[PDB]
């Protein structure tokens, strides 16, 4: 009850900024994590004995794939603490809880490859789940390790707040569907421009808490240049196995997919940063004026893409 977590000075004035890299010490990431829900919610929110096997049990069942890892879940959790604690008086108790718990878990039992992949092989997923495959099964992954003796960091909820918590958390996990990105931003758009964007409005703050799991999941392109640049590498190493998987499979896959057009990754991160990473933190930054470092830290990665392609890099 009177034990916090403590940081050494570096990580403890760092871990407050978006664009925080949590290292390569994994043994740490743990604690970074319990220390962000202790400021974020409170020390008193989840029993510690609870919330340490619930985080070891997550961890496990995280896979040594190339980038959607332990570290991942990390890091997107981390974007979601800025973003509630440059946003404090926004979010209720059981928002706060949900959020972070949502965000370590939204990615469980990754296998490294797309909903597309799962389709194309006929993966028993996609017979179990037609739309937002994986995001179904993250979900699915997160209550079976919520139901194993001992991990039910929810238990002190009351019944209706039990129901509220893990509806949250569903909604957000679904929400990372990078398909389903495009029409909920659109929406937040028309409502935000139009005026009739309502945060007392319940549909209204789903789709705002879902433009947050999308801006979070996609926070490698709002780091330092180096991080972002080193974090590609590990996201292409993905895109470049399901690549080669899909002409295992007799399909050529897209050129995003595809190492032997390694040359086009320049022009291709342009097309990203336009078409998703840019319009998520504009449409963020309009409802959540407090996020706009995420949105300038993203403006200066496009601009050094535009110099890797004028050969200066
Ligand atoms: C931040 O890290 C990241 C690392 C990789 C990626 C992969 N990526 C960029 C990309 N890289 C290529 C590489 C080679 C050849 C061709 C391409 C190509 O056409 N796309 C996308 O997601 N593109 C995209 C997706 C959706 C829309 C709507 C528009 C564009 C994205 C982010
Ligand atoms: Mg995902
Ligand atoms: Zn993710």
């Amino acid at each position: 009850g009177l034990m916090q977590f403590t940081l050494p000075v570096r990580l403890c004035k760092e871990i407050e900024l978006f664009h925080f890299d949590i290292g390569p010490f994994e043994n740490m990431w743990p604690g970074i994590f319990v220390y962000m829900v202790h400021r974020s919610c409170g020390t008193s929110c989840f029993e510690l004995e609870k919330l340490c096997r619930f985080i070891m049990s997550v961890k496990k069942n995280y896979r040594r794939v190339p980038y959607h890892n332990w570290k991942h879940a990390v890091t997107v959790a981390h974007c979601m603490y800025a973003i509630l604690q440059n946003n404090h008086t926004l979010f209720t108790d059981l928002e706060r809880k949900g959020l972070l718990i949502a965000c370590l878990c939204h990615d469980l039992d990754h296998r490294g490859f797309s909903n597309s992949y799962l389709q194309k092989f006929d993966h028993p997923l996609a017979a179990l789940y037609s739309t937002s495959t994986m995001e179904q099964h993250h979900f699915s992954q997160t209550v079976s390790i919520l139901q194993l003796e001992g991990h039910n960091i929810f238990s002190t909820l009351s019944s209706s707040e039990y129901e509220q918590v893990l509806e949250i958390i569903r909604k957000a996990i679904i929400a990372t569907d990078l398909a389903l990105y495009f029409g909920n931003r659109k929406q937040l758009e028309e409502m935000y421009q139009t005026g009739s964007l309502n945060l007392n409005n319940q549909s209204h703050r789903d789709r705002v808490i879902g433009l947050m799991m999308t801006a979070c999941d996609l926070c490698s392109v709002t780091k330092l240049w180096p991080v972002t640049k080193l974090t590609a590498n590990d996201i292409y190493a993905e895109f470049w196995a399901e690549g080669d998987e899909m002409k295992k499979l007799g399909i050529q896959p897209i050129p995003m997919m595809d190492r032997d057009k390694k040359d086009e990754v320049p022009q291709g991160q342009l097309g990203f940063y336009n078409a998703v990473a840019i319009p998520c933190y504009t449409t963020l930054t309009q409802i959540l004026p407090p996020t706009e470092p995420l949105l300038k830290a993203c403006r200066d990665n496009l601009s050094q893409w535009e110099k890797v392609i004028r050969g200066e890099e």
